[PDB]
DNA sequence: AGTTCGTGACATTGTCACGAACT
DNA sequence: AGTTCGTGACAATGTCACGAACT
DNA sequence: AGTTCGTGACATTGTCACGAACT
DNA sequence: AGTTCGTGACAATGTCACGAACT
């Protein structure tokens, strides 16, 4: 584990997640009978501030089908929680026009690197384009002198 | 004005947005009293597919603040609704690393262009600088070949 | 007249020429009857050392058909007589193989000049061929340096 | 031995040469006495087309000196006789100015070659030097063209 | 040894065709 | 226009000097 | 003036697919 | 082999701030 896993903080996240899924209309419970599940949900609503308890609840009453998905969601939020501390470890979200993203994705795939890294290469290559043009004509002139001389 | 406003569709959107905000714990109503407020919330729960009525609610029972926000939320849901019918009108979400996004942003603001228009120029300016190292490598090869013969 | 015409000397030439034609079997006489001509010839044989007389003889008895030819032969011998004084005004006679003369004639015609002059140009061009080869490689090297540099 | 000796032909040649030399005032015979000498001259005048006899005369009545000279004269008339049957075996007579012939002779003696073989080398060595000013003018044009583009 | 033969290099002589110069 | 001249390019014939093979 | 609409720019949150690391 | 983690690439939804036209 690269990031530290704070039991207190994540249990709260898992709680909010399980609660959010419910008001969204999903099966947080593993129980099929609407009685044992209907209750498991009611109890869970109490665990709001009891971390240790939330972990237990999950073990007995949560739908096995949410197990991996939640592991993803919480895993990702953990990362994001700590990357938020310094700006160089943060990510920025932007939208690009379809066609523009397409040209950029193709580039990156072909070069074999990340979208970000590709953008950095583009910025550095595109900046030296001027120092390269003048490098062509300067080279093209010096040669024309080697001939008539 | 560009896209068309389908009253029927755009009304259910406005509804789904109210029931959602309320189930999330926000002041849908503009009545400080929990009496009049709760009174409205119940009605708005049966206006499911009665668009004719849904609007009546907004006009009569809606929180000032939420109104302005719902307005921008809908124009966005609209535009995206119609933009999703053709690829060259769709948008792609990506995430860049902070520092990489900053360098891209600096360029864009500098030139007054959008992030997509800036990626597009960088890609063309870089393809140009690349065609310069090529033509310089082609000339050294074309000339060098004739003298061997 | 560029060369001086010595009456004494040329009359002797004309005499020898007229005598040579006869022993060669020709009509030195203009006379068709073998009597007036047969005699004119006999007289001419006496003029051996009398120049002034030879001129007269020619006027009365020589075949009009030898008139131009002798003018050529004597004209040419005069030139040759004086060109023999200095070696730079002399001509030298040589034989060339058919094919060789042919290549040389073509050259001279095309350039528009004398066989001699053509031979001089050939000798001077063919001598500078070495200074021209080394002028090609030296030029071919200096250029290969302008490239890798 | 190369050419064939046509006794019939080569005999009349020997005859025409004797009657000629005698009509020119030379000692055809080898008899100091004008008696025996003139005796022979008369016989040799009827051997016109009797080759069988013509030779008998040479063996019996011919001036020593003239014999040796007639020998070289005939070998020449022979070789030319047969060389005139095909162009690439014929010879062309030209005249060069003295000084021009001298420069040509110097070269030939130097290289041990004949005058024709020397004209042939000069023509090839000059065509070579010319192909050098050409290739040097072609390269300056080929290179110069690529840099304009 | 001495001589034949072929051959390259000229010398002589004659012509022709061309164009400049003079009449 | 017609003629005289000088001239370049050959041809035709004769010699000579070599040099390699034939006697 | 005040408000609608379209729009570019992000922030949040959730997922998936991938591969390194550990068990 | 099975699982846990960090991670890059998106989607989907909501806001905000502009700016140009509609009221």
């Amino acid at each position: 584990m690269k990031y530290q896993q704070l039991e207190n903080l994540e249990s709260g996240w898992k709680w909010a997640y399980l609660v959010k899924k419910h008001r969204e209309g999903e099966a947080i419970t593993r129980h099929i009978e609407n009685s044992a599940a209907q209750d498991a949900v009611e109890q869970l609503m109490k665990l709001e501030n009891e971390p240790v308890k939330v972990q237990e609840w999950i073990d007995a009453h949560m739908n096995v089908n949410l197990a991996t998905r939640m592991k993803q969601t919480i895993r990702a939020r953990r990362k994001r929680h700590f990357n938020a501390e310094h700006q160089h470890t943060r990510k920025k979200s932007i939208d690009l026009e379809f066609l523009v993203w397409q040209r950029l994705a193709v580039l990156a795939r072909r070069r074999g690197n990340t979208l970000s890294d590709t953008v950095v290469q583009l910025i550095e290559d595109a900046e030296r384009k001027e120092k390269y043009a003048s490098q062509m004509s300067s080279l093209k002139q010096d040669l024309k002198d080697i001939l008539d001389k």
